[PDB]
């Protein structure tokens, strides 16, 4: 597909072992998971991983970061509106849980996902139903959680913002990501598991020299696998066929 | 092997076309062939064709350039020395007359091949046989002759240097190179021919952009097909992986 | 995905450097692009690249050969109709104006597009919007134009059917487009960039001989590189695997 | 290198499936072995295998053809002469038991292998030693023994020609060889295996069409595999990418 | 794309190679063809060939098995619903025979296909029109019809359940499939190609050693080719890279 | 060939960064050098590059282990002997000294190498030529010198057995190799770096397990490099095609 997102938990690192550690753990199980971590540190992956090696893989995964959604339509997205009840509701669309009935959803940080929200989401973890938007019905859902939140719930709960029953439910299974740069044993491995996403991606394929490679073992990754990520696409489809470095790349990551 | 010569009869151009024309006339034949036309411009690849599509592919196949020879020994590496015959043979060698019983045998710059060489050299192919270095025998030997060289025999001939009944003999089928600056359509073309040979010398492959490209269907090639066999050459180990061009070509191509 | 076109700027010969020159010139601009010279001869992908290689490339691309359309529905097809306000009109669908916004859109043989529709072209891009079918709004549109006949507009002009104030928005960059048989130089690059397309096209591959290679750079191509794919493509399922050639192509390059 | 054999016990019919089961039986020993069956039945390879698998892979192996030597010479290939005790030896050469001290060594057609000569083989596998041409000395020789006879031995006994002392030492592990003619569910099977081999001899590859396959499994194979590999070799540098068959091949096979 | 089923008539076989003979007879005709064998011997496939090969292929093509849907939809999934002539239709929905007008459509288990739509079925290839759900008019339509029943009809029309003038008309061209155990010499062959599908499908290949190959050659195939497709493809997301074999296919065709 | 050493120079660790920024120093330079570790920590490769990298790539390169070769014959080994001048001197052989002339020449564990013929050694960086056996004669020698032991010279001088003007001109250079279990970062980049050696040595290629390689990063590699090597050449012949892993490996490294 177009997704930017790969074969991520390569890795020799103890670090990324133990994350694998935490995988192995949780993987039989239908309840709830909880992914704690900076963001853009692949949380997705060891989601979609969970979902395949799971009992339901032949179902289907929905994402949804409840970022990048508005505020107002949140609702709707999620529980899904029958044309009408919903002022300029003109489709009879289906919700993620509609969606979602057989596989597991993914939700991006919950600590964004509003408080008015947050309450019907506890509903539906215990009332194994929800409501469309503008019905009186309620319907049967069959549906594993997963969610992964960059900040601290801890906190986001003394500060009232989110509720202390949510969480009892959600910390079944934790398990907290490691960043990238706590990871550099990793870096060149992955670096091979990107040109072969990208060499099938666009025409051609690159290669770094390494000049750039111990370059790129020398950053910060702020941004993570997912900043990474970013990164690789770009040269794949900016130089094509081409070495790569040795000062290439942005300006930024000229280290010594 | 470790040669740095190819398939190279690849092209569109009416020019090269022609001299694939020239080939098809004398390919049955066991008679003699003349490859006229200036070095560097792949007599050798003409004549190795020569012989695998004639009746004798079977056989072998001595490439000899009498210029990279000095001079004295030129009659043993032809005709051979029996241990002790000539002032310190100390090996019971065989000539490439010897050698080339069988398949054929191909001369370079025969205009180089000095008077004395010669006159022997016409013997043999009338002769039907030849003798080693110090010996009274004649020896049975079935040969097909092809040679090359870069001068115009007419004009050796009236200095002297070249006897008019070599001529005779040589010139059952004349084939006339083309030089690489008026193949330009063919440039292209070889390059891949090229790297498809070199991709499996070294380790990795290169590839041309189209800006060094042009710049190289721009040039002279004075040493032609050979020149440029040596270029490709360099550069395949020099960067490897690499784009090559836009500039990364000697500082001489440089061309607008 | 299924198109039939491809990589086409491959070439050695002069014509189509030329008309990479050409390329270059206007690659910088939001503003309009004319491309003349016969059918076929790749108009498409010379405007495809100008997309990609513009400021706009991460935006949409629409073509629309004024041609197939028949005459009376071209201007819902271009502006989009309300349910309703065309008599027939079942769908609230889209203009290609409306689906072109942010990238760029594509017109062909404009010289065939008629009297009344290039007027209301004239207005929107001067008037910076259009009007649906059968609505009294005008809607913001940045979409930058690009446009391809095949016919003189010069003659276009005196003979009427072509507004003379469309042509001088249109020519503030002209591209000549060269036909195949003026790039005979070019034959042999792309008849390999095509088995590299179709090789993925189909169970197979095929390969020219030489024989049929030249007799391919003999023919006309009235109908130039569009006549050529059409080809290629048609062996290429035709006889998978094979040589191709000698005289396994129609019996109409048939030629000496 | 140049041999022309293959992976060759590829099969499934039952034909093959039990010389593979002989195979089986006789891996683990030191001891003896017989092959027998027509020649050109992929005896050599049954053989080269044997070794391989056995405890001395990191040993060397041996082939000679009885066959192909003249009868005089058989005796100082096999043992070796030490220069001048035999009228003409100008070489201190070994033989092939020197050779093959550590590995195995394999003789073919040994009812061709004459009778003063085989008198010599029997000393040699009871002796544990043999005397180089001219020498009064006996060399410590470890070699495993392997032989195959196109022809039948009960009847060379009874004729006299083969002594039944070397028969009853060889016989410890019977292997018998299905001709191919026999084995035609295994046809295809191995013309895949021969493709993969010759791709990689020459330019190009080849493929069969259905056509022809069915044509090749229609005949007799007096030469069998042996007669097969000659036929693919022949046709993989006769029409070199192309299809094969469907009467591309030689007019014998023209099957109905 | 998903399917799961391949070029499947690969084999040595008299078995296939007379159902290959079948498929020649009847390939140039629009008349209709009756595919009898078991289920799951690759009936579609041999249809979907008759559609490419035939005259039609740039046409469509639509595959019904009668069994899946169950018994009340049966007629406006063929035929096809205007929104409210049958209690419930939303939708103004095609048939399959709107669909496959142009192309061929595909019929399973017709023994299966209820008494009532049968004799609907008889009409539209006599009455060359068909009435949608709810309407008094007839449509035009050009299609060519397979179809593939695992069931004896012969006995299907003593027993009453089948129109002696349905089969009447479909057995113009009759072809009758042969048991994949009945094939077994073409087992190995399409296990290539089963790899060679999968390869392709999922991260990695598998390869299957001779151990469990034979064994695969020893198997029922109750559920013939299409069990066979079933099976390699689990193990090819089971386990990948590996082997295969020797065990390590289900307890079942644990086979000496 | 047939070496069993490769690319390994791989590598993110700051333990391996550092071994190439030593060899960074030494690159241009034509004098000695002096390579320090354990044995099997790749040392030859770290030398082979020195040579290819200096301005002498065009030359030879011997390798000569003072280890393996006897005591007695390491003179002539080295320097060469005239027949006869030894007793039992047949031919005329060259050291390898006369070898290297032109390139460089590699000698290892020098702490092996006998106090006898490390003084003649002295000479000849100093004489600038040498002698060979039985001969009253220099010989003029233009060759590079890199050498390798894995034992401490600092204390084979105080010892005695190794004399301090060696030392002293060997030491312009010294570089200090890192064992393997200090270099863990490292172990899957090479061992990639290995099948893609293997997998053009035997038929097949293998694939290591996360299992496996997490056990293998576990290991001492007392044998470091080397040893490693040693491994995934055994299990490419073993099992191939295989996977590897889990605990197909030896009994030794089953690392929990
Ligand atoms: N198009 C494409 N996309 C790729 C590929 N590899 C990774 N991705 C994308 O990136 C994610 C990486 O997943 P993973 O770590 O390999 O983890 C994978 C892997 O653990 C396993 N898996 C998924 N598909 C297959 C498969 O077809 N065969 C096998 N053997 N395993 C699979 O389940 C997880 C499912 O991942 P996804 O949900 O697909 O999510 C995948 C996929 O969505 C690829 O080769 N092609
Ligand atoms: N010379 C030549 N080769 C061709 C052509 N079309 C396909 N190929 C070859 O086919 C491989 C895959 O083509 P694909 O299936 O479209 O798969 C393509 C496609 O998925 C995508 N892609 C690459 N270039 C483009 C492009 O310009 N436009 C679009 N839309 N997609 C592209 O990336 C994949 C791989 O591209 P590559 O890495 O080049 O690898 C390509 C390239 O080897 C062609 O017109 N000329
Ligand atoms: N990563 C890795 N890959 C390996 C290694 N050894 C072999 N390969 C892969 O195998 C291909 C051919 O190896 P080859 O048979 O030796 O054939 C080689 C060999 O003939 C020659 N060659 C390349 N590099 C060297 C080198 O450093 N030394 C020598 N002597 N020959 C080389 O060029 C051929 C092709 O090299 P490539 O173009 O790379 O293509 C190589 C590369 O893909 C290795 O140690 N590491
Ligand atoms: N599926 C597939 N289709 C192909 C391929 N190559 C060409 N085509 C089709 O034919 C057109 C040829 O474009 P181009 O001359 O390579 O010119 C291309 C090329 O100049 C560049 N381009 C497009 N895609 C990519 C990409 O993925 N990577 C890179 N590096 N350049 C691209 O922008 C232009 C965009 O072309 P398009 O609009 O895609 O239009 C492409 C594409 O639509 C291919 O490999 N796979
Ligand atoms: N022996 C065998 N090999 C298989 C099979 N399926 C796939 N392959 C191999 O996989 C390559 C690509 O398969 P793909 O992804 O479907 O990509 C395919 C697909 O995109 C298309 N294609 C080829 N044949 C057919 C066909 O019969 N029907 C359809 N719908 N598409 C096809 O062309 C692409 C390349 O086909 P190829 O050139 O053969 O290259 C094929 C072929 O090497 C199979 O059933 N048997
Ligand atoms: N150059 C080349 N020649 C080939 C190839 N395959 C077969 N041949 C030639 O044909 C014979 C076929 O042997 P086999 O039946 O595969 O039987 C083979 C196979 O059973 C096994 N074997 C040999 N070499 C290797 C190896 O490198 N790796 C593995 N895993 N097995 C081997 O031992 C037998 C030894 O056979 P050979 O004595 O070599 O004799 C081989 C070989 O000499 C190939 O891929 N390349
Ligand atoms: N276009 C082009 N491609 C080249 C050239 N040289 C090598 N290749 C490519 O490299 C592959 C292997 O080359 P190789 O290592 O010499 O391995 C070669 C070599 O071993 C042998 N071979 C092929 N053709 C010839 C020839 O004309 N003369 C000789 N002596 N050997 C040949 O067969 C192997 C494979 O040949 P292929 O099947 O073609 O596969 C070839 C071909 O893909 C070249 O000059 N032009
Ligand atoms: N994606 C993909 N799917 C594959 C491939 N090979 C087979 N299949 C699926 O499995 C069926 C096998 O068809 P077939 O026996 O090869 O029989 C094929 C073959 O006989 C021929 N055919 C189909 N497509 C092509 C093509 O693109 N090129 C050529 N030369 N022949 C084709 O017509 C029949 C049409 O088959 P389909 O209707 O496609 O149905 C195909 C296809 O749907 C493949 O390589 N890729
Ligand atoms: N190391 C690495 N290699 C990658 C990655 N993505 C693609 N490749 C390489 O690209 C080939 C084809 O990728 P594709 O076009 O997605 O085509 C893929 C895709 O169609 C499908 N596939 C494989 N794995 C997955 C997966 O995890 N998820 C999904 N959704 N699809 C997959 O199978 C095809 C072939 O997969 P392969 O057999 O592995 O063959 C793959 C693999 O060689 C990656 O993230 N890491
Ligand atoms: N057959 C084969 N053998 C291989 C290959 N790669 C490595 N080896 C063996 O293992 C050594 C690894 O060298 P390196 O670290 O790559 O270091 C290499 C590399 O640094 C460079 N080099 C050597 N050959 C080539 C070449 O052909 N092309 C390029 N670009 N560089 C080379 O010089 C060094 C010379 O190494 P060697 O003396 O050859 O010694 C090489 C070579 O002898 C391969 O691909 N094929
Ligand atoms: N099915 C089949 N395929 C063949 C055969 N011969 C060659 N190939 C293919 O050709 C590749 C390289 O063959 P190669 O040039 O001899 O290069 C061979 C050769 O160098 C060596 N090798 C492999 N097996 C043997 C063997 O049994 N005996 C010997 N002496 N060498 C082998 O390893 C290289 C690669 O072997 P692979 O990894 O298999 O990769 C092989 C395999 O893909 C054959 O008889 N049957």
């Amino acid at each position: 597909r177009e997704p930017n997102l790969f074969r991520s938990l390569v890795g020799t690192s103890r670090a990324i072992q133990q994350v694998r550690q935490m995988m192995q753990q949780v993987a039989d199980t239908d309840a709830s998971v909880l992914i704690l971590g900076e963001s853009g540190t692949g949380k997705e992956v060891v989601a979609r991983n969970l979902h395949y090696h799971s009992k339901r893989r032949e179902g289907p995964f929905v994402p949804v970061n409840c970022g990048a959604i508005p505020a107002e339509l949140l609702e709707s997205e999620l529980f899904g509106h029958e044309k009408g009840a919903f002022t300029g509701a003109i489709t009879s669309r289906a919700g993620r849980f509609e969606l979602a009935n057989g596989g597991t959803l993914f939700l991006d940080e919950i600590g964004d996902m509003p408080l008015p929200m947050q309450v019907k989401l506890l509903r539906v973890l215990q009332e194994r139903t929800f409501e469309r938007v503008g019905s009186n019905k309620t319907q049967n859902v069959d549906v594993r959680i997963i969610a992964a939140t960059h900040k601290n719930l801890e906190k986001m709960i003394e500060d009232g913002t989110f509720r202390e029953d949510l969480y009892y439910r959600l910390n079944v299974f934790p398990i907290e990501m490691a960043p990238l740069r706590e990871r550099v044993e990793d870096i060149a491995l992955l670096l091979n598991e990107l040109i072969s996403r990208m060499e099938h991606e666009k025409r051609g394929s690159i290669r770094f020299n390494s000049a750039a490679i111990m370059s790129l073992c020398r950053h910060d990754w702020p941004g993570n696998v997912r900043e990474l990520a970013n990164l690789v696409e770009r040269l794949a489809i900016m130089h094509p066929y081409g070495v790569i470095g040795v000062g290439e790349l942005p300006k930024k990551f000229r280290h010594v």
